């Protein structure tokens, strides 16, 4: 009974375009791609607005761009943040080698501990370590500074991603049902320990916000996104596009570290726990890399053109697992309409992007982890298809860090899945259940893992 599901299900007999009530709040809900496209799309702007939700408020200290309102203020934050993710990456030569080093580098740490912590036939649950992994990528190219896999007070900080998207998450009830606060409850429990986790982040990016601007001096090189958002804004504040204002940089860092760290955890999580459900597919990926990139050194972002299963792989597992079943909320802007229904002013809606990727008529093999369904006749990609997967949104508030995202889960993929072997519980009858909450993170999973070879990721 998730949410995405029983909204796809509901469209079954009202039409793709349709309404809720949760509580108090009546949210319209949108389900089909030429709707979603049609509202965030075509009429985008008039949904390009959030939910006057009181928790949206309480991210980043009340300065978050992905849970902020639409307006002029709102306007420049994000052209800002999308200006960031679209220069800081391929702004300078060798620069996209920097990142894959990070990469790289915390792709080595993870495949150790998930190897040692795997001897002897043994089993353990990977997510943990994948969110550090991630979290560092994002530590060092945010702060220039990664974390130890055991420094407790980080992997602390990012011990609190579930209750993060099941406060936002469409479906949530602690906004749209208030009188829940008023007592002993889940829905008590999650949003008082959601202001915890905000108010951490914040604490932890704005303490990070000090040291950086202490030391930025006038001629000192920039060394991160943080040293980058603070001299633009010095820049901007200083006599004379679109750059941040210092108030806003600590906001809009911590959406950037916090989403980032979130969902590509998710992702990854996911690919490994495909991974182990489907060997075949494991090994063809696995195999596509041994006939591409050889056996002789580790894949790279070169190879990216030349590895259509694995690129297969990445778009299926998005499509099939919908990680991102449903947006951040949405709100209109202004009275408008979506295939035909009249949709007023101020109403909160809801985009399924699970039911896009889950359309019988677009994916024939709804149910069915499918990669080769991205394959060119003669074995390549055709974007045609890889590019009608819907997980990050479309429209005014589509996802910034898109191209990251996929540069970065195909990496470590790469690099995994050449170097090592994964193999899941078989002990396990029940089977992986999930939580449901913005994104669809997998409950606790164990899985084994093997080096297929000697490390050659020592340096
Ligand atoms: C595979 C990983 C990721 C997925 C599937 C994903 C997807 C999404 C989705 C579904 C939204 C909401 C769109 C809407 O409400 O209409 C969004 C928001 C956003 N994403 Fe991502 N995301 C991921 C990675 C990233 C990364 C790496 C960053 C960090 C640079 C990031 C930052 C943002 C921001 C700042 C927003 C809010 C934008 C706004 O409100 O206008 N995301 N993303
Ligand atoms: O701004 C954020 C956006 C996002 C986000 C997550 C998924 C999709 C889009 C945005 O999440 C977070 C944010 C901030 C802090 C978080 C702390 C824990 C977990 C998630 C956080």
């Amino acid at each position: 009974q998730a949410a995405h599901l029983s909204f796809a299900r509901l469209a079954r007999r009202y039409g793709d375009v349709f309404q809720i009530r949760l509580g108090s709040c009546p949210i319209v809900v949108l389900n089909g791609e030429r709707a979603i496209h049609q509202a965030l799309v075509q009429q985008g702007s008039a949904f390009a607005d959030r939910p006057s939700f009181a928790s949206f408020r309480v991210v980043s200290g009340g300065r978050s761009m992905a849970f902020g309102h639409y307006s002029e203020h709102w306007k420049v934050q994000r052209r800002a943040a999308h200006s960031m993710m679209r220069n800081f990456f391929t702004r300078q030569p060798r620069s996209r080698q920097v990142l894959e080093g990070h990469v790289l580098s915390e792709a080595r740490e993870l495949v150790a501990l998930l190897v040692r912590g795997s001897a002897d036939g043994a089993f353990l649950d990977p997510r943990p370590l994948t969110v550090v992994a991630v979290a560092n990528v994002m530590s060092a190219v945010c702060f220039g500074c990664r974390y130890s896999h055991d420094d407790p007070e980080f992997r602390e900080l990012l011990s609190h991603n579930e209750e993060f998207g099941r406060t936002v998450g469409a479906g949530s009830l602690v906004d749209v049902m208030p009188w829940l606060q008023y007592f002993p409850n889940p829905v008590r429990t999650v949003f008082r320990e959601f202001e915890q986790l905000n108010r951490n982040f914040s604490n932890f990016i704005l303490d990070k916000f000090l040291r950086h601007c202490e030391s930025l001096r006038p001629g000192a090189a920039p060394r991160d996104m943080m040293d980058a958002f603070i001299l633009s804004a010095e820049k901007k504040a200083a006599g004379d596009g679109a750059r941040l204002d210092l108030e806003n940089v600590p906001a809009t860092i911590t959406d950037i570290f916090g989403a980032s760290q979130d969902t590509l955890s998710t992702a990854l999580q996911w690919l490994l726990l495909l991974f182990t459900r489907y060997p075949d597919v494991q090994t063809r990926v696995q195999a596509e890399l041994d006939q591409v990139v050889g056996r002789d050194r580790l894949p790279c972002m070169g190879d990216q053109p030349n590895l259509p299963y694995v690129l297969a792989f990445l778009y299926e597992a998005m499509r099939f697992s919908s990680f991102v079943p449903v947006t951040i909320p949405h709100a209109t802007t202004a009275n408008t309409s979506v295939l035909g229904y009249h949709i007023p002013k101020d109403t909160v809606v809801f985009v399924n992007q699970w039911s896009v990727n889950h359309d019988p008529l677009k994916w024939p093999n709804p149910e069915n982890f499918d990669p080769a369904r991205f394959l060119d006749k003669d074995g390549l990609i055709n974007k045609d298809l890889t590019s009608r997967v819907m997980i990050f949104s479309v429209g005014k508030r589509r996802c910034i860090g898109e191209e990251l995202s996929k540069m970065q889960l195909f990496l470590f993929i790469s690099i995994l899945a050449h170097q090592c072997d994964f193999r899941a519980n078989p002990n396990e009858p029940a089977k992986m259940n999930f939580s449901y909450g913005l994104t669809i993170k997998p409950k606790s999973f164990k899985v084994n893992v093997t080096l297929r070879e000697s490390m050659e990721l020592l340096d």
